[PDB]
């Protein structure tokens, strides 16, 4: 009988995690409806915070582990494992991301994805049947060549020499050999959060569109673009997979195409991966009311990926859905209310972000109650 | 049909009470097109009370020229009701601090003559009822200019009409209300008065409100002596104790002169406006009350509304503007001052969108069984 209220928000970036957002909403709602049946389900879009969100949702753990970082030195990375141990959650950026690289050291000719392969290997080592991988924020333009080598593939040059680390090495590539390739991979269900359509090569390929932001000069870009062409050609030829035409294969320096061609990964929109994995639809089918939201700081990246995906599912069950949306200044949702917040370089500001979500949530609930009485 | 009353105050430096009410109704109609809406722009007796009352009563604004606070000609205004039975006056239009540049602020010289004129013109339209707000005064003359403009003869020891301003009060020797417009006692005159301060003393007009009107400490002492006298002469010649009036110090002592000379009632501004628009009958009949206000600083209207509403067990939601008790829920809108080109438009849009989401939320709650 108790009213069932599902609270499935994204994070407020640079401030509250998805779960802290859900918790502040629940506290506000409980001021009006102390005895409702609340189900919190912290969501993510496959980007930053996905591993933590997934681990919370699944009662899992974060496993910290030393891997090879993007410049080939030892870095501390992490992956997540589900409560049941059947799923691993990986953000490649922990091993191979731009922020593992101090500004006066970005060379996308040298940077490697090796440590992403190590994270995948450790996940596989833990017995998982399912891996979810986020590939945003990459330092690498090596087409995932480091990654697949770390997993057992031999990527050699014309004289049988393993290729050099980074995109540099891919120019020299003569034979892909997957006799050594970790056999647990094709048995595994591997999903990659991929929200771009860019292919491996060309004028909207990996090097052209994303190489600049990893520090490629105009000329470095042609070299890498020309090398990923060869890569695709040696992929089609030595793996018998066509990767040149794949939508999203140009993601994370071409790692999208390596994850597809070597690992049997599926490239899917991240919100759909996360939505399926946490069984949102099953949680919602029952609900009376769905509350969601998200917070963005930068106005370019204000994309309601989580609220809209939540609303799309809810509408199939005709559930009312209300969003509490965070912004610096102030789509299937029945209503959206805004919360102004800032970047948390006080922690006092973390508390104020918490308080403003809670208080808005209170007023939303009070207004729902007022509606009942009409 | 659902009855929805929209009864907000203005957003200061932004949307008028009516413009708030219009933005709210627009957003609500996006969810509930066919409900019954009533916009009642409200005011607390302060800035914007004449304009809100005209709108709320389908009346009109009358522009007329009067004597400003330093004696010069100013274009003041007032409001008549739709039935032409009530006048709405803001003193400040005639005798306000906005009419006096900061450099030229002298509470020894400033006159309320202009205010008396406004009142005379309202009496001239045969109104039975006058609502006067007395905020933002430049004057510390005890309403002496005002009443002299209404025919009261206030003169020194030689029969000479006293000079303009509270400095004229130092020589006041006799009050004669024989020329005093006979239409005043007849008139139901209500004065928005929301401070308890009396005419004279430590918490009197001059001590408490003088300084902001340019009163120096030395000036404050002169004026307080002169108003103390005025007060004694009022008791002697009009047989009325203004010396003990809560609110007599309002508007440099104008509250006491409206009480004593005019027969006016001093009431809380919100309580005058309530009765005038029959807010209690509108609300008793409503299903749903929406209110609000906007402030630029660090709310009598929303609380006044919610207090009535809750008496009839009506849901009340506020939509509150800003730059950075009895309500079921309140939601905030950020606005900017309206000197920027799109500031008014953006504020109106933000109110509208918020109201839509309030309406949509109320609707979802309806279907929560
Ligand atoms: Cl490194």
């Amino acid at each position: 009988n108790a009213m069932k209220i599902v609270i499935a928000p994204d994070s407020y970036k640079e401030s509250l995690s998805a779960l802290e957002v859900a918790t502040a909403i629940e506290q506000g709602f409980r001021e009006i409806w102390p005895d409702a049946d609340y189900l919190k389900l912290p969501l993510a879009d496959g980007g930053e915070g996905t591993v933590e969100a997934m681990v919370e949702a699944t009662a899992g753990r974060i496993v910290h582990v030393e891997v090879t970082g993007p410049l080939g030195h030892r870095v501390n990375a992490f992956y997540g494992l589900s409560g049941d141990a059947r799923s691993a959650f990986i953000e490649m950026a922990a091993a191979s991301g731009l922020e593992q690289v101090p500004p006066a050291q970005r060379d996308p000719l040298k940077t490697t994805s090796w440590g992403t392969g190590e994270l995948i290997r450790h996940a596989l080592d833990a017995g998982v049947e399912h891996i979810i991988i986020g590939i945003g924020g990459s330092a690498t333009n090596d087409g995932g060549a480091g990654m697949v080598q770390a997993l057992g593939a031999r990527l050699r040059d014309a004289q049988g020499n393993d290729i050099a680390q980074g995109g540099i090495g891919l120019e020299t590539l003569a034979s892909i050999d997957i006799s050594g390739l970790d056999k647990r991979l094709s048995a595994c269900h591997i999903e990659v959060a991929c929200d771009v359509t860019n292919p491996l090569t060309g004028k909207e390929g990996a090097s052209a569109v994303f190489g600049p932001q990893k520090g490629a000069t105009p000329e470095m870009i042609e070299r890498l673009d020309t090398a990923l062409t060869r890569y695709a050609h040696l992929i089609a030829r030595d793996l018998h997979v066509d990767v040149l035409d794949l939508a999203g294969g140009g993601a994370a320096g071409g790692m999208g195409a390596a994850l597809y061609a070597f690992c049997g990964a599926q490239l899917r929109r991240g919100i759909e991966i996360v939505t399926d994995a946490l069984h949102l639809e099953a949680c919602l089918a029952d609900a009376d009311l769905v509350i969601t939201g998200e917070g963005r700081i930068d106005s370019q990246t204000i994309h309601g990926k989580v609220p809209i995906g939540v609303a799309n599912i809810a509408k199939r069950y005709n559930k009312p859905v209300i969003g509490i949306a965070g912004s610096l200044t102030a789509h299937g949702l029945d209503a959206v209310f805004s919360v102004i917040y800032t970047i948390c370089t006080l922690e006092d500001a973390l508390k104020n972000a918490s308080e403003n979500v809670r208080m808005t949530a209170r007023n939303v609930a009070a207004t729902l109650k007022a509606g009942q009485q009409l």
